[PDB]
């Protein structure tokens, strides 16, 4: 009885869709996700390094009390790191954020990223991760909820459930954003609902340390269950 991760991509593919069912039947349309606009999800992400969610989103409040995206760019660095203060590393921060500021308003229309949504997809990824402390997580996250493009964001918590099971053998974040979206199909509404619901069970029940596996509606196709049983080791 072969691993689900040595299996060919078909089958793994098969199991991915099995996944995708039994995990709406569980969560339906819970949807842990912040869904901010865009450039309020571009900067938030930018502040979020090694930043706590309370931290993040006082720096962020903070940050805008400073005006309105126009005055950002146009304020002193200092200005802008001291407003920025309870996020990690500020003055590292600070110019990052201007410089995407100041990209963003030079391309077409305003302080918008609404121009992505007449790019080839690649093209309009690599915009986006071009962009200082953006990433490719956040870049398919702004693709796929705001302009509903076929691309799939790839969280720690999807990275860690779908390894588990074995849809995807042991590799890097980013890889796994190229191997996980080659299983699927590019349909933007069910990419959306398997990423949020990956979210709720990654969250709830396939923790970081001791999986709760015994409530797991995967349980009984699980890579991780069948070679640990109910000692399933931390993610790393
Ligand atoms: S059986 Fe355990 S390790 Fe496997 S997906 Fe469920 S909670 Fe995660
Ligand atoms: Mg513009
Ligand atoms: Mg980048």
């Amino acid at each position: 009885a072969p691993l689900n991760a040595a299996r060919p991509a078909e089958e793994r593919a098969a199991l991915l869709a099995w996944v995708k069912e039994r995990l709406h039947e569980e969560y339906g349309d819970q949807d842990p996700t912040p869904r901010r606009d865009p450039m309020h999800e571009l900067i938030s992400t930018i502040l979020s390094q090694r930043t706590t969610h309370a931290d993040e989103e006082a720096a962020y409040q903070e940050l805008r009390t400073l005006g309105d995206w126009d005055a950002i760019t146009l304020a002193p660095t200092d200005a802008v790191a001291h407003a920025i203060r309870r996020s990690n590393y500020p003055e590292s921060k600070a110019p990052r954020i201007q410089e995407t500021l100041r990209r963003i308003k030079a391309a077409p229309g305003g302080y918008d990223l609404d121009f992505l949504r007449d790019l080839p997809v690649k093209d309009a990824l690599k915009w986006l991760t071009d962009l200082p402390g953006v990433g490719v997580k956040t870049a398919s996250l702004v693709l796929l909820f705001n302009y509903a493009r076929p691309v799939f964001p790839v969280d720690t918590h999807v990275h860690r459930v779908s390894t588990r099971v074995g849809v995807i053998p042991r590799m890097g974040e980013q890889a796994a954003h190229r191997a996980l979206l080659a299983l699927l199909p590019p349909d933007p509404p069910y990419l959306y609902e398997l990423h949020i619901n990956f979210l709720s069970h990654g969250r709830q029940v396939c923790t970081w340390t001791r999986p709760k596996c015994g409530k797991c509606i995967l349980r009984e196709r699980c890579d991780a269950y069948a070679l640990y049983g109910d000692k399933v080791p931390s993610f790393s």
